[PDB]
């Protein structure tokens, strides 16, 4: 099929003249633009008469309604829209069409060839003719006859451009979407264009295109191919060093995940504490609200108040009030609402279903409701911004305890990883107790679950080491202490085994220097262990003790280890999704969502 | 800087007038695009005398010397070449790039405003004039007098078509690059084009922006992120199955990796056997070539043949040859051509120093030469043919307890592991851990301990029936890196789970695998018994491709590649490449090496039918 447009101004021969293009073999399809002019209304007449005859071919004629003369640059957009949609609606396939630049405006004709190249089209090409016609024998043929004596001797000159191949994501746009209103009176189309949408959806995409053209180059130092199409000033604007005050509101929005979440430490005080007591189910076992202070200068504390003075912090929570079931499903509900806060967009909550079994209570229980409680969160939440949750099940041994609890900690999670194939799981489980636990957890590995190693209160290299090749971790909690023995800052780096650094959590315990200039033998390691191909991580450990989210986290990340780009902050975000305990469906969605990272809003400097 | 770039034609008038669309600010230069027509001639005198009585900025007149009059589509492009390199030399900035197209033709200003959105331009105007001039007061400034009571009465309506931003690729451009040839005729520069290079530059960088922004959508699943440049037909092609037959040459043109080949069996057999034998320090010393017939069919066994003959054909090499220097010198320089010749961008070639040790040839010393050689081999080729190749130590599980060559080969790895920092190391461990209920993957008793303490990698070699048992006892008590020949996999779904989280290569070799334990060819579908290399891939794995041993084998990486087809129905080219980043990322590599080879692997081969 051939169907050729052209626009014909004030010469009404230029049709037939392109008429004969290829020859005898013709075009199946003919459509004409024209203005509403009225000099062009007998030109309209006189084809109207020279299509009559020849009448081989199908013919119609269309008329721009609401473009008389070319006056000012909003006519210029208007009839730019209309010849837009026009040849969307006549020419849908653009292997089919083919256009001439002889009718219109100068700026008629550039318009219509952008407009071919943004579309496509099968050839372009402009008429000149002889004007060896009318009186004189000095003008062009601009009658019927003239017309008809032109195409038989030949005088006719074809100035063929080629092919032009069109645009990727413009070569699909049709006039169901974009509509043009024609209203007909007699032979002649009338054409009226409704909205404007189709050139602004042409000028965005174009601008994206460039934007991605112009980023293609530096596709690895992305950790997301989808921030390809930022604006080049934007991606500058990434690798600058990361301002605590200023970036808060962008970070505020990132899609995060949270490795590393206590359930036991969330509502350890305040309000929310007394929202989870108010929940309980039986008021009359709740124990008294123990006074505990909190140190001067929470959340940043003044000086390091070790691990044993941290766990005491948060005595008003835990087993010490969540063997009521009440309690507990409160607890459960408000986590997942301070989860849904930070757009936290995958989470890894760590339980210990033993400490909260009572009597008339079994384990599984338990575990069964803090798992069903969890899931019906996640279903009264749309899927575009839903928090999915996966349980970890803490196996922590007890200095002086019994390992009673954790044969039934690594029991419960053997049943419950096969129990569950659907939203909330039970994917591993935590040893916060490292020193070796070999014999015990060979059954672990044996159906598969993943294990993580709690590194507290430690300075330790040989912990480590173990952790790695004994009891085969795949994430490291803690660990602060690595760069110590380069034999492993280099085998951790080279095996992908990520560490979950926690900011607040490990400056609280011990501290760190803070927003120091330049970088010592004392600051944080975090940019030691990237720089060294570590997957580290950064997450809350007890979002209650901490008093803070990740997003305080994040953000405090730059006043600990000076000069840290953003761009590093989704380096630590992709890691932490790399390094989860997920699926294939579940990595797909964590993906999918990772994608719409926030633009930023001041990058002016 | 502000600067204007216009062409004429037969209305003079319009250069002058379009000087004036910033008013009072005036333009720092203005260059005039002409043609050698004659009839503008009067038209280049007028805009001389205009710019003489109007001095200040610079003014240039340009003639097109091979562009008379428009005729026919050549004069066209020799219009837009010498357009686009014009303004190139005299608007290198897009900045300071003001266009007025109102002279020329039709198609002379279509190409201006083509030129200017491709290079991009700060503003792109129009001059319309009022008709009120000439003897009947109707006809538009014709004279030089005309020109100024046009500009002084204000009868210009000049039309603003917006700013052009411009082109990722040809924004950059520079106009020494593609210089530009002008004859001095007194006022009037008459330039020329030397050639149409740039129309082919723009061209080009046209279509690669097209393909890839065809194929940006979807990236995450191109293997390679380089291949968003391909055709959409090219990329339609590699989702295609692969073709034994038509695809011998790109499959040949690959850029590989090699991760399981032993240099004891490299040369086993014919005219690479007699080279190595020619090329021994003691020629009276080495043993006969005996006769080792092989078995009908080869590389392709009629039936299997067993691990124990496998292991049998490739006696003429080996012990037997090797602890002769010269024969050893032999070996390194003939596997690295072998290599080579197959285009490898990355090889990990398994030795065991201690069985070419000799009395005064201790396995350090056999260990050092073979290093030095493939250093050697290296330093000499060309960097970007050379193909980096580290050693692995091989720890066999000799059967009867023999521990004295597995403590001296794991003790010379540890040592070698930080001896050599450059070039060609030794990166890891293959222990065998042979299947036999008394070896398996168990026999670490604290020997592999050490390996691991200093940072060595290991590789088991799960044997011809290991039997998911040694899968597990390797995976998680060896802390191996890579598993090889792990073809009851599928057994276990709970092995198969954990190899595809904790990421953990698969070694296969088809030649190999079919050649002793026998699998069905030329299958339609998928079967019990059809070659596991498109199951594990759907779960996930990291499945590697490899040769084992070149010489028994008798079939090179390409050859074990394009077997596949054979064995697994229905693969397709991008699984291949697939395999091929699988292998190179699950190498043992550094920094360094790893970034090498990733540049070597962008360069993917494109191919020769596309249909
Ligand atoms: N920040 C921490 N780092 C390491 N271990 C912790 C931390 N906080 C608590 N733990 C220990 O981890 C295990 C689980 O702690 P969780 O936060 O779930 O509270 P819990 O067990 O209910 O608290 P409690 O110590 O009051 O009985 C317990 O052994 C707890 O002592
Ligand atoms: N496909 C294979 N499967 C298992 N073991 C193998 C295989 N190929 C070689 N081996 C064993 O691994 C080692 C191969 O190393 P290499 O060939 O360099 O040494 P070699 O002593 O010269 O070998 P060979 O006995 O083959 O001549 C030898 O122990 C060989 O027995
Ligand atoms: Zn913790
Ligand atoms: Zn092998």
């Amino acid at each position: 099929m051939r169907i050729l447009l052209c626009s014909v101004g004030t010469s009404w021969a230029v049709v037939p003249e392109a008429m004969q293009l290829l020859g005898s073999q013709g075009f199946d399809e003919v459509h004409v633009l024209t203005t509403a002019s009225s000099k062009i209304s007998p030109g309209v007449e006189q084809l109207l008469r020279y299509f009559e005859m020849h009448p081989g071919p199908r013919f119609s004629i269309s008329r721009v309604q609401d473009f008389e003369d070319l006056r000012s640059e909003q006519d210029h957009m208007l009839f730019e829209e209309v010849l837009w949609r026009w040849l969307l609606q006549r020419a849908p396939q653009a292997a089919h069409r083919y256009i001439c630049l002889a009718g219109g405006y100068k700026t008629i004709s550039a318009a219509m060839q952008r407009a071919a190249a943004l579309f496509g089209a099968c050839e372009v090409f402009h008429v000149l003719c002889e004007p060896r016609f009318g009186p004189q024998g000095n003008r062009e043929a601009s009658t019927l006859e003239e017309v008809e004596q032109a195409i038989a001797t030949n005088a006719l000159r074809f100035v063929r451009l080629g092919p032009e191949p069109g645009w990727p994501q413009l070569r699909l746009l049709s006039a169901p979407s974009f509509p043009l209103e024609s209203t007909l009176q007699g032979p002649v189309h009338w054409v009226r264009a409704s909205d404007m949408r189709l050139r602004q959806h042409v000028e965005g995409v174009l601008e994206r295109s460039r934007h991605i053209l112009a980023a293609w180059e530096g596709i690895s130092e992305l950790p997301i191919p989808a921030l390809a199409a930022w604006p080049p000033s934007h991606l500058r604007w990434l690798h600058e060093p990361l301002d605590p005050v200023q970036d808060k509101a962008w970070v505020q929005a990132l899609p995060k995940v949270e490795l590393h979440c206590h359930l036991g430490g969330f509502a350890t005080h305040g309000e929310l504490l007394h929202k989870v007591r108010q929940e309980a189910a039986n008021p009359e076992s709740l124990p008294p609200v123990r006074a505990i202070p909190l140190p001067p200068g929470w959340p940043i504390p003044e000086e390091p108040i070790g691990l044993e003075r941290y766990m005491r912090l948060g005595d008003n929570n835990g087993s010490a009030l969540l063997k009521d079931p009440g309690c507990l499903r409160a607890q459960c509900r408000l986590l997942y609402e301070a989860l849904l806060a930070d757009h936290v967009a995958y989470a890894e909550i760590r339980c210990s279903p033993a400490n909260y079994a009572s009597a008339s209570r079994s384990p599984w229980v338990v575990l069964q409701e803090i798992r069903n409680h969890f899931q019906q969160a996640m279903e009264e939440t749309p899927e575009d911004r839903r928090c999915h949750v996966n349980l970890l099940l803490t196996a922590t041994r007890e200095e002086g305890g019994d390992r009673s609890r954790i044969a039934r900690h690594l029991a419960l999670a053997i049943t419950a990883a096969e129990h569950w194939k659907n939203g909330c799981r039970v994917v591993g489980v935590d040893l916060a107790g490292f020193a070796m636990f070999a014999t015990d957890f060979e059954p672990v590995h044996r159906v598969g679950l993943a294990v993580t190693v709690h590194a507290g209160e430690n300075d330790d290299v040989e912990g480590i080491w173990q952790a790695v090749f004994k009891l085969s971790a795949r994430r490291l909690g803690h660990a602060l202490h690595l760069s110590r023995s380069p034999d492993l800052l280099r085998v951790v780096a080279e095996r992908g085994i990520a560490v979950e650094l926690c900011p607040y959590a490990n400056l609280q315990i011990k501290g760190f220097p803070l927003d120091e200039e330049q970088e010592g033998s004392e600051t944080y390691p975090l940019r030691g262990y990237l720089a060294a191909g570590v997957a580290v991580t950064l997450n809350t450990d007890n979002l209650g003790i901490s008093q803070a989210s990740l997003t305080d986290n994040l953000l405090l990340t730059a006043r600990l280890c000076p000069g840290i780009t953003r761009l590093e902050v989704l380096k630590t975000q992709v890691f932490a999704a790399q390094a989860a305990f997920a699926n294939q469906a579940e990595r797909k969605a964590l993906w999918a969502r990772l994608a719409q990272v926030p633009v930023p809003t001041d990058t002016e400097q």
